[PDB]
């Protein structure tokens, strides 16, 4: 139902956002849907606790994978920014649901109607809080 396809990393960015080479042939700046990691690169709030760590799990994630695919959800393709909102997978893992099992990220931005995995993502966060993880601690 949801629109799948492969994809090559370029570059890893922080824990929410990342360069990839779309099955289009065009470079792009991915965000993850319905997640936030903690800022590393903006002059407000700073470099977030949970920042580093964040960045350091997906860039590992991306990068140790054979293959990566990304999903999009049922409405906007791209945000404000021009990066394309997706679901991505590592090796069959998704990477949005990995950083909010872990408590790296919690669920944001819940924009409908691209809210398909809302209440998978839920039940992770919920797992994560309730074990004190990270953001959690
Ligand atoms: C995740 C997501 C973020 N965004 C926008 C909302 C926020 O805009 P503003 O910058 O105007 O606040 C920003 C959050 O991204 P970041 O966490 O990368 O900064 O990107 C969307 O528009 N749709 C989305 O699905
Ligand atoms: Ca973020």
């Amino acid at each position: 139902k949801l629109h799948k396809e492969p994809a090559t990393l370029i570059k890893a960015i922080d824990g929410d956002t990342v360069k990839l080479m779309s099955s289009n042939g065009s470079p792009m700046t991915f965000r993850l849907l319905l997640v936030d990691t903690p800022e590393t690169k903006h002059p407000k709030k700073g470099v977030e606790k949970y920042g580093p760590e964040a960045s350091a799990f997906t860039k590992k994630m991306v990068e140790n994978a054979k293959k990566i695919e990304v999903e999009f959800d049922k409405g906007q393709r791209t945000d404000k920014y021009g990066r394309g909102l997706a679901y991505i997978y590592a090796d069959g893992k998704m990477v949005n649901e990995a950083l909010v099992r872990q408590g790296l990220a919690k669920v944001a931005y819940v924009y409908k109607p691209n809210n398909t995995h809302e209440q998978h993502l839920r039940k992770s966060e919920a797992q994560a809080k309730k074990e004190k993880l990270n953001i959690w601690s």
